[PDB]
């Protein structure tokens, strides 16, 4: 049953990986990732080596939360699990885990940045994240990292999510950098509570993004941010600020002066009209009242595409490990259980 490992030393790492991957080449560097050919599928193949996984509680359990998602994910327009290893014949030896999906090519930036879009394009591409989206949100399962790099494209226009949120730096989203110009208002500044709907107001973003080929709120900062998004969708009424929790945060808010919200087919002038509707209904400041990703199907943006028949939702998911408290080697243990117990697709 068990298959026969090699090993061999590239790039000042050791990797040992069952025969049928063939021809490793590094390609990046969480852990080190390298293509390869799958000799028993037929597929190019990313092949990750995490790094450290379990060097403390806090690794080993976001190891433990990364393979349990990654295997539960089977939908067109999601990243999947192809294969999970280790060269470990027992737990008492186990140390390295390795994670192989599809190798992607390029990602929405390759494509937004570099093509002419028409209108059909950007129906397509939005209708296929919303696809992924209804099926991972009835999960009750969050992104939280929605942003171009993140999603990948191939030469017919097939999107993949990728990348899902394992839980960012204070570093990593300071200053002008695309890491936060996608995350919605009330994350970005830890105003309430998050839940999926920061996952639609990123489509909206992106969305925007693909239409004017420019970024929608390209802040320099946190309040720079706030300040551009404020002006395009208008100061919070009473209703809003009632479910911001931190009081200086209503006050920095209340110190602004109020705006209304703009006219949006004056802002993406010449777009499709259903476009300029359905981006009003996906940018809402008030979480509760934007549109969710199974309404936002059935939006007559959609009419192409959309098949009720064919936009599936998910298995129900486990997530009650979450808020369990376990020791390094207990998080280990139920890894290694999880890396035995996958079964490839057919
Ligand atoms: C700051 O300028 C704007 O207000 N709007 C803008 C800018 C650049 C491109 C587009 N394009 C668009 O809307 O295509 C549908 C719109
Ligand atoms: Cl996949
Ligand atoms: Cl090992
Ligand atoms: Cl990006
Ligand atoms: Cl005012
Ligand atoms: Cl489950
Ligand atoms: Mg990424």
């Amino acid at each position: 049953e068990r298959p026969t490992f090699y090993r061999q030393e590239l790039n000042k790492t050791i990797w040992e990986v069952p025969e049928r991957y063939q021809n490793l080449s590094p390609v990046g560097s969480y852990g080190s990732v390298c293509a390869a050919f799958d000799t028993k599928t037929g597929h190019r193949v990313a092949v990750k080596k995490l790094s450290r996984p379990f060097q403390s509680i806090i690794h080993a359990k976001r190891t433990y939360r990364e393979l349990r998602l990654l295997k539960h994910m089977k939908h067109e327009n999601v990243i999947g699990l192809l294969d999970v290893f280790t060269p470990a014949r027992s737990l008492e030896e186990f140390n390295d885990v390795y994670l192989v999906t599809h190798l992607m090519g390029a990602d929405l930036n390759n494509i937004v940045k570099c093509q002419k879009l028409t209108d059909d394009h950007v129906q397509f591409l939005i209708y296929q994240i919303l696809r992924g989206l209804k099926y991972i949100h009835s999960a009750d399962i969050i992104h939280r990292d929605l942003k171009p790099s993140n999603l990948a494209v191939n030469e017919d226009c097939e999107l993949k999510i990728l990348d899902f949120g394992l839980a960012h730096t204070d570093d990593e989203m300071t200053g002008y950098v695309a890491t936060r110009w996608y995350r919605a208002p009330e994350i970005m500044l830890n105003w309430m509570h998050y839940n999926q709907t920061v996952d639609i107001w990123s489509v909206g973003c992106i969305m925007a993004e693909l239409l004017t080929g420019r970024t929608l709120f390209p802040g320099t900062d946190h309040i720079d941010q706030l300040k551009l998004i404020l002006r395009l969708v208008g100061t919070p009424g009473a209703e809003l600020l009632k479910k911001i929790s931190s009081e200086s945060a209503r006050n920095y808010i209340q110190s602004l002066a109020q705006m209304p919200k703009m006219n949006f087919a004056n802002v993406f002038i010449g777009a499709n009209p259903l476009a300029v509707d359905l981006l009003e209904k996906m940018l809402v400041l008030d979480s509760d009242k934007r549109i969710t990703a199974a309404q936002a199907l059935a939006h007559a943006y959609f009419a192409q595409y959309h098949d009720p028949d064919d936009e599936p939702v998910a298995d129900p998911y486990d997530q009650s490990f979450e808020s369990r408290d376990l020791l390094i080697d207990e998080w280990k243990s139920l890894t290694y259980d999880e890396v035995i117990s996958f079964v490839p697709p057919p």
